[PDB]
């Protein structure tokens, strides 16, 4: 459905879900989630046992997410390098969270944004960033993802 059917594994240690999944103790335990990147209107730390990165942002083409790619990638990558699991969630798990995960996949592979979206959709079929987020991902691919790949190599 339009908000998914529970949080979904995208890659080892990387999940996308909706706001309800992000408070679901059974899902968080089953998936060993210890880091939550919360990107939605009212994002703030809630639960115990979880390291948070909170990005207040709207699901609108007027919302800039590119300025949050670097911090999001650092947060996800350092969690995954330690063998831990990160949930990226928005309200629906469809746009804001998906866009940050696409940027991550693009930085840890050779993929452009469309192949990264295909990867996300294989795990979470409802993924569908708005056209504004799509244009931000396209600019990222043509002008900056190569810088981020080099930063990732130099840092880790």
């Amino acid at each position: 459905g339009p908000m998914g059917n529970g949080m979904n594994k995208i890659l080892p240690g990387l999940y996308i879900g909706n706001f309800k999944d992000a408070r679901d103790a059974e899902q968080l335990s089953k998936n060993k989630v210890t880091h939550i990147l919360s990107v939605h209107d009212s994002a703030r730390p809630m639960l115990e046992g979880v390291k948070y990165l909170c990005i207040p942002a709207a699901d609108s083409p007027s919302q800039n997410l590119t300025r949050h790619f670097k911090e999001s990638i650092k947060f996800i990558h350092e969690c995954r390098l330690r063998g831990e699991s990160c949930l990226v969630h928005s309200l629906a798990g469809v746009a804001r969270s998906v866009t940050l995960v696409i940027a991550y996949i693009m930085t840890v592979t050779d993929f452009g944004w469309e192949d990264a979206l295909h990867t996300v959709r294989a795990g979470r079929s409802c993924a569908n960033p708005n056209v504004g987020f799509q244009r931000q991902l396209q600019e990222f691919e043509k002008h900056e993802v190569h810088q981020y790949r080099q930063w990732l190599k130099e840092e880790y």
